[PDB]
């Protein structure tokens, strides 16, 4: 029993990590087989940042212009190309530890580990949502560029996220490992700040589940809603309109529980109404939305 | 930015986690060159575990009626002890994953990242702190049992927990690697309860300090507080006594923002008697305690904002 918010097992990712330098410029690699992932922004000086032709300063670049370094050991770079804003650098060696894995680009909503790491070495490891607005409310300081996130299913590695920017509210924004962005961001040194931030409410729900199941059963009553009217409350309070694909998805719990979705759903009506009255939920005096469904039936049932 | 509960890397520990099956039993073991650490209750039917006479239950035991599985290879034990509620399986590989390691035993207040494990098999990482009543506040399933808690400072895993038992209130007991429990908790199934809990209050002055340093200082005021004046009222929220030991060790984060440790004293006094207002700090909207001074250091940025 118990209900914690936990990341997976880093191992597989650690063995991955590598430290890319180009000029004065180091951040962190992802070392797969025999090619380096990066953000393409480390091709870049600070003036370049301002206003970065991308595609003239990759072609001004050669594979000596980069430093690799696994540990103490060195690798040679032997080819580099660019795939949207990710930087792909040959190298001389396959990495051995390479472990089996896909990329994949995640949903808002959906959780997964960051392994936060500095000049190519892992430091620490936290569980992060892709946000509605496309940001992470990570933990980051400067030379954590490339620093990736992951979900583990099985023996596979499914890698969702790599971290390229900081925004102003402290918040953070990066791609996919294909190159793409979540979210309306660029890899420029130039005015960007998150949207607003909506509340995930299917995770939250999610939640009380989970607090329910671990016997905090205060929140309950007799009555029961609509997906209209909830929706008008959801919209008032900014929280994501339920779908009957989210009530569906919690099905599991509502059986489990005998709590049907808009029976919660008037729980939480009351919740952004009438407050949390003095009490705590799982120990949270906030209405958490950082659980998935998935993520609360792994450890509640 | 940000500030989050933060796990070190796991992979050093990964390499190191086992199965092992006594009868029935199943649950996890560590494996640290050629032994392999588990809780020593892994040879207790549940019938045995009301008044267990660890020494006799143990002389009854083959070698070969553990059963050692790392991944698909079956370690052969070939000899075995009992350190204090440790069982030690001297195995016959040494492990070739070992990292540099060391046991310690730490005490309330300190935090760490557990592993959690089932069948020996890692399932998720996360921080704990040891509370002040010698409990954690854990994640923990039936066969989670052997699961470990450990630092990595610096260069080497410290070992610092081993999990044995689930107390009434949903809490977690265990040993240190020495199979020394915290707490006068036993492996053994009796009414045993966790006191009552407090707040970790050193703890919560390192997050306020985390909190200015991240740039937030909303919650300071113009008073100080006597550190006497400031335990009087502490107590009385059931906050642990501030002692010079936690004062001096805010000294370098009190240094870095050029707040006073007793200023800082004087915020938590306010923010105890008036809460938050509708705000939050660092996030939350109560005061956190499962982060030490050297996690915030380890965390935030050397530069205040
Ligand atoms: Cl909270
Ligand atoms: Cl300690």
């Amino acid at each position: 029993s118990g209900f914690r918010k936990m990341a997976f097992p880093s191992g597989k990712v650690e063995g991955c990590m590598v430290q890319v330098t180009c000029g004065t410029t180091t951040l962190n690699g992802l070392w797969l087989d025999d090619v380096v992932y990066c953000p393409r922004h480390v091709i870049c000086t600070s003036e370049d940042m301002l206003n970065p032709n991308y595609e003239d300063l990759l072609i001004r670049k050669s594979n000596h212009n980069f430093l690799v370094q696994a540990g103490n050991v060195q690798l040679r770079v032997i080819g580099h190309s660019m795939q949207n804003c990710v930087l792909k650098l040959k190298v001389d060696t396959a990495n051995p530890k390479t472990p089996k894995y896909k990329f994949v680009r995640i949903q808002p909503g959906q959780t997964f580990s960051v392994l936060a790491c500095y000049n190519g070495s892992p430091s620490g490891v936290y569980q992060c949502a892709m946000r509605p607005n496309f940001t992470i409310k990570g933990s980051f300081l400067n030379g954590s560029c490339g620093s990736v996130g992951f979900n583990i299913d099985y023996d596979c590695v499914s890698f969702c996220y790599m971290h390229h920017m900081e925004l102003p509210t402290g918040v953070h924004a990066g791609t996919d490992l294909e190159g793409n962005f979540y979210g309306p961001f660029v890899d420029r040194q130039t005015a960007q700040a998150a949207g607003t931030d909506t509340t995930i409410t299917v995770n939250v729900l999610a939640w009380l589940y989970a607090a329910v199941i671990n016997g905090d059963r205060w929140f309950l009553n007799r009555f029961t809603t609509t997906l209209n009217d909830f929706n008008l409350v959801a919209m008032k309070y900014n929280y994501e309109p339920l779908t009957q694909d989210h009530v569906d998805i919690l099905g599991p719990l509502s059986a489990q529980t005998g709590i049907a979705v808009l029976d919660m759903c008037a729980s939480l009506k009351e919740l952004l109404q009438n407050g949390m009255n003095g009490r705590t939920i799982l120990g949270s005096a906030l209405l958490e939305d950082e659980f998935t469904p998935f993520d609360v039936v792994r450890q509640c049932s």
